[PDB]
């Protein structure tokens, strides 16, 4: 027949991201998921910060945001339990008390600095009212190279899926999968390990069966897309919701129910080569988040990747309260931070004890 | 069985763009493709303008860009042959000699003003070296609403596909289809008729058979994606390349060969409900572009949509030359513009005569 | 880069059915869709025949089936209005009154003989209760070559889609599209023009809007699949339902409503290169079927392919009744057949007159 | 908005095979993959049997086929190392020496009886010359229910992918994935655990890198399809090739290279919930097949499912030779069978020792 010489990269099986950061990516990821450690998510937007401060009456300025972050980041000792921090863009450039930038300070202290690189939720337009896509791919490589150069070595991008009426449009499932897979690839290209966050939200009256049905489908499509875009599985992480009943469903699950539904869902879709899952805690209480993670790490189902946390409110809530926005609340604020971080560090080892909370 | 009440928009067959500009979109499009008329593409970037001016020694300033556009846009009389102009963002805000903005002036004169809304080509990263995606979806609705408000009623977004080694990666085929279909939807949502331009480039040594094989595949995937995103076919247009031998292939086709390969390719993939195809002229001479369009409009194959032009260099080249960047070349510059615009207007009627060029 | 020489057929854009019957396929199809002609579907299974005979008390034997077919097929003169007959496998081998096989007799008389080659409906298993796939791909090439050798030059394969609750599973949409596209390809390979029948059934209480929403989606997916399998559009035909309200919806549409919804649906999805659509009449009365086709051929929307009929009950019903299963009803049976065939022949020209029925 | 009540099975995330054999499937599979055990594939067709007998001069009759099977199946003691036997259809109905059917005899002896249910390879028609699809879906449920009723509790279906020129068409990749996923679903529905065999063949001059690139792509598409059809991962098994250099490449890999490429490939695509992989040995020597499996079970990469064998020639070759087609070779034939089965049983434990072969 008529044969032609072509590049192998023009062939379907050869669409694979080739990145010279490869080995570095793989090493960051193992660092991120070290045993007894997890990630502190501290990438609240300026607005989310208003919310955060609201109950303590703290005014919403750059300086105060800095302080709210320093509260945790300069909590010496937290490094034993937190392996990386997802910063907000503003924090990357702020200075730690030593005068190093935050990324510089954390690296020195042994904590990998990451950055939230998505540009926020927007209406999906296709599919059903209430569904949302996420923006931020334009100019992405240039931002990401700039964060790398600032010292970040991982990034995070969140897509959400709102269950309504027991289901989600296939439009959001596909489109958001496609966005996450693109983001992953480009992150790896620029040297940052991508945290792929496909959050099936806890919002609504749905139950845990509905949650599992939608998550399993959403997440397999995210996987199919990562394959289709060529991701380095060994240099990537997942940040999924746990499978639980909906926030307004009226029902609460035990942690052992949670860990089984979650882990059996994940084991159906996530390749064992992905090094770790850093669960989001969205809507759960600080205690539940620890109890639920702990059960995961005690679940008899297959779970070949590390199962750890990537939490924001569930690690900060009480701290924020005790801190009060004042220098004077600083110590108590930390004590509380440390305790929650320790709880969760044990829960990753599967040794947390509720009597201890 | 277990039944549940859901929104119809959560169902697969209901992912259809619902836009209150619908009827307006449909009417613009028919206006754009009126018999004996075509579109002037005048959306060169600032840089492309350097190129354009290079041979006449015209310096590259905003003022001179304005003049280069006014050369054509204020060429009274051109309105008989041009139904719409694809402006560059800068031109939207510049003023015509009457002091109306350009969009305002053209509308008054009967010419629909459109706007190039993509953000330019960038490396695809996936697929093979040399392939390119197009940026610009972020912030798109807000830009588009702003152009609408300025009077534009259509927009244009170009994706390209570089044939190398006889083929193109399936990665570029899919990804660029996906980008075009998203852009289409959002354009319609904001009131602008989208020109979907999936250009299989003339660049390379490939021949016309290779061109047809790749275009047919690229374009069916663009269609499948438009269906999958929910486009209003009746409010959309296509701006494809013609199917011709590659620029460095060494071969030149007759116009009748061209029109048959082109039209038989399109008739295999484009739904008859899409109102019109406004061919790009990329790489063809000014004469060829007219001869080739003319043959299309004389082709016995099925061609239910309007077949017209959407040309830039092939309508401006000579004009630019005769104009010379000087007030003094103005009249000759126009004469030439008018003549090429008239040639092409006849070629859309299938009555162009080469003896006349 | 690393380049490799491969077959062009290993590349995505080169998966195109290459069939030496190509030109013959194209010619059959134009024959099938000649102006003022349509297809008689006479491919009832043995069982369907029980039904057919039930009201006339005709016993269900091979001999009687033969006679029931001969009633129409040896109705000299019907050749003016019918261009091809879809036979059942049994009929292919039966003999006409001249002693030629039926295929031989029809060809001699100017009627292209086709054959129903699917193996019947079966439970889809995936998707929702009530949905159905169609069997018959195994051993297909050998059957098809055998029909060709017997003189058939086209074939027919029917898939169905049952609307329930306003919708259909995406599973049936995809799977049945995939089956139709495979069948098409293989038919063409063996020399038979494939009639692709994706019937959205009239069954249920749905309305005409629901019908249009599901048909448009079902049919675009059938098209995407035909492209994906490589079909010769110019050597293929479509046999879709008309878009009408559901049989138990309680509403009846005018013919002009029907033709607009139908033709605007088709014009959104079917490539203009497919030579013709031979509508099925499933559930409509004999009169409605003619009135509805007539309106199609009077519809101002785009409709580049031939729009004709491929009917069974709506051409046989009355005939069967008048014939009565007796030699003695033969003449009246034919008269009635002829009249319905003439009605429909005019309706294809867009000149049918109801005053005439 | 307009809401409608639909079946949940009409929604995308609900296309999941619901089978009342579920728990039984899961239990068979764990039985099949018990530690230190593997499957004997004895499903050679009548023709393959000619080949098999050729070198020993054994005539090719049903009786002799029976004897060739009895050689292994009535090799008392083999039950310690073999957990299930893939029979050929003919063997299902033949009788063991006790007068039980083979399935009955094996079950009694503790060996799960399975059945090869595909109908053989055929030309793909689409894609490139040399590629092949597999037939057998028509009438599948009725066959499968009949095997179940005969006592089989698992089945096997093989698809192949021929690397040529370094690659494979995307057509074969997709189509064969689609066939395997359909087969899986239907098998589970009828009570038989499906062995999904997507064999990337060892045939050709390709190297091990090419093998890994194609297998990874072929196998992820098989997975995506299994998800898309709704398979019960926990009740399914995989029978893939190992990743090795091509048979005519001129290079031989060490077993440790093999196990790393294989396991790292699988860990990128196969969900950890699939209970086990039963490798095929196609083209490898009897020794290599054991050494290669052993290394797998010694590989430090992630490998959450059982890694065992499903071998035919590599367990029978020598035996067949020693047996000689004669009663008289019977004992030596068994000795050899036992030894190879023991080798492989140890290799599944990762304790095989080559000094022992």
């Amino acid at each position: 027949s008529k044969r032609v010489e072509v590049l192998l990269t023009q062939l379907p099986a050869y669409n694979r991201l080739k990145t010279p950061y490869e080995a570095e990516l793989i090493e960051t990821a193992k660092k991120m998921t070290a045993p007894g450690k997890g990630l502190l998510a501290a990438d609240e937007s300026t607005g989310s910060c208003s919310k955060r401060f609201a109950g303590i009456g703290l005014s919403n300025t750059a300086e105060h945001r800095r302080q709210y972050r320093a509260l945790m980041l300069e909590c010496e000792g937290f490094e034993q339990y937190i392996s990386g921090v997802i910063l907000h863009d503003e924090t990357v450039y702020q200075k730690a008390k030593t005068g190093e930038t935050f990324p510089q300070y954390l690296r020195r202290r042994g904590v990998v600095p990451g950055i939230k690189t998505d540009c926020g939720l927007e209406p999906l337009v296709e599919g059903a009212k209430g569904e949302q896509m996420t923006a931020g791919l334009d100019g992405y490589i240039k931002r990401a190279k700039k964060y790398y150069a600032m010292g970040c070595r991982f990034c995070k991008w969140r897509n959400v899926y709102k269950i309504q009426n027991g289901t989600v449009s296939e439009a959001v499932v596909r489109f958001n999968a496609e966005t996450l897979a693109r983001y992953a690839i480009l992150s790896q290209l620029c040297g940052l390990v991508p945290i792929v966050e496909p959050e099936v939200m806890i919002d609504g009256t749905h139950d845990i069966e509905t949650c599992q049905r939608v998550s399993q489908h959403v997440w397999s499509e995210v996987v199919s897309a990562l394959h289709r875009h060529g991701v380095v599985w060994e240099g990537c992480l997942l940040k999924p919701n746990m499978v639980v009943p909906g926030a307004e469903s009226g029902l609460k699950g035990h942690a052992e129910q949670v860990a089984e539904y979650t882990v059996k869902t994940l084991a159906r879709v996530i390749p064992p080569a992905l090094p770790g899952v850093t669960f989001l805690s969205g809507g759960l209480s600080e205690v539940m988040a620890s109890e639920y993670l702990n059960a995961m790490n005690n679940c008899p189902l297959p779970r070949p990747w590390k199962l750890t946390f990537s939490y924001a409110r569930a690690l900060q809530s009480s701290a924020i309260k005790r801190w009060g926005g004042k220098e004077s609340g600083v110590e108590a604020g930390r004590r509380a931070f440390m305790h929650r971080a320790k709880m969760n560090s044990l829960a990753q080892l599967g040794k947390y004890n509720r009597a201890d909370d």
